[PDB]
């Protein structure tokens, strides 16, 4: 919409009160005209046609419980391209200041949220497994990870590169709750799924053999369910990215940590520099150790720890 750029005030998923950038013409419109070719949210209205109507309020205000979702997904997609600019100098997904779309209230007791190539999509959550899924900036911040990995190294969705993709988008979305400095840790999905039980999370990146994920290649899931275990053998490049940044000694293997900063300049690169869409988990780690060699040199610490965090998940 052309009008007036304004800042309104709302309530997230969690009850937290939060300024947002909103634009003015009759409406107040979720359209956000200072990052790049802009952010919109859209009202699915519990329908999954796509993406909605652009999301309108009358007073600025958003206080409704039907608004939270939506302030939810606007501001976190504005502290996700904060992100990618000031730490990876990176203008939205594409490079170039592509406009972020998000629609909320996507169907009804939706489970899930997901990029699908164009947009993001945020179910509301049964209300017992997951609350609505854009009060999770991790979350947020993976999904649109996966547009990032769209226009860069293009990782296909399926086996090892898939698993590949997964963990990228683990591993940004946790840099940003960092960035953002949300309660940070090294756990996925916290904030909004089972909110009756405290203490869990949908994956673990420091421990992901917790839920049952495998964090170690000889542990790996080779079937076919979930198209060859993207979400499932993701846990053996968290637990390597955990390591690199954070140390500790895994099956016997004991690695130095870097910390989160150098862990997202090495990985950044690597995605953007050397991997494919065909990659597998040898060649990543052969595009983490160029990575870190590019940046810190062959003899550093740094190429150092990458090495040892892929041996200690037994990736060589
Ligand atoms: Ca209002
Ligand atoms: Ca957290
Ligand atoms: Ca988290
Ligand atoms: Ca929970
Ligand atoms: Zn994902």
């Amino acid at each position: 919409i052309t009008g007036t750029s304004t800042v309104g005030v709302g309530r997230g998923v969690l009850g937290d009160q939060k300024n947002i950038n909103t634009t003015y013409s009759t409406y107040y419109y979720l359209q956000d005209n200072t990052r790049g070719d802009g952010i919109f949210t859209y009202d699915a209205k519990y329908r999954t046609t796509l993406p909605g109507s652009l999301w309108a309020d009358a007073d600025n205000q958003f206080f409704a419980s039907y608004d939270a979702p939506a302030v939810d997904a606007h501001y976190y997609a504005g502290v996700t391209y904060d992100y990618y600019k000031n730490v990876h100098n990176r203008l939205s997904y594409d490079g170039n200041n592509a406009a972020i779309r998000s629609s909320v209230h996507y169907s009804q007791g939706y489970n899930n949220a997901f990029w699908n190539g164009s947009e993001m999509v945020y179910g509301d959550g049964d209300g017992q497994t997951f609350i609505p899924l854009s009060g999770g900036i991790d979350v947020v911040a993976h999904e649109l990870t996966h547009a990032v990995t769209d226009y860069t190294a293009g990782l296909i969705y399926q086996n090892e590169s898939g698993a590949i993709n997964e963990a990228i988008s683990d591993i940004f979305g946790t840099l940003v709750e960092f960035y953002a400095n949300k309660n940070p840790d090294w756990e996925i999905g916290e904030d909004v799924y089972t909110p009756g039980i405290s203490g869990d999370s949908l994956r673990s990146m420091s421990d992901p053999a917790k839920y049952g994920d495998p964090d170690h290649y000889s542990k790996r899931y080779t079937g076919t369910q979930d198209n060859g275990g993207v979400h499932i053998n993701s846990g053996i490049i968290n637990k390597a990215a955990y390591l690199i940044s954070q140390g500790g000694t895994h099956y016997g293997v004991s690695v130095v940590g870097i910390g989160r900063d150098k862990l997202g300049k090495i990985f950044y690169r690597a995605l953007t520099q050397y991997l494919t869409p065909t990659s597998n988990f040898s060649q990543l780690r052969a595009a983490a150790v160029q990575s870190a060699t590019d940046l810190y040199g062959s003899t550093s610490q740094e190429v150092a720890s990458v090495k040892q965090a892929f041996d200690a998940v037994g990736v060589k």
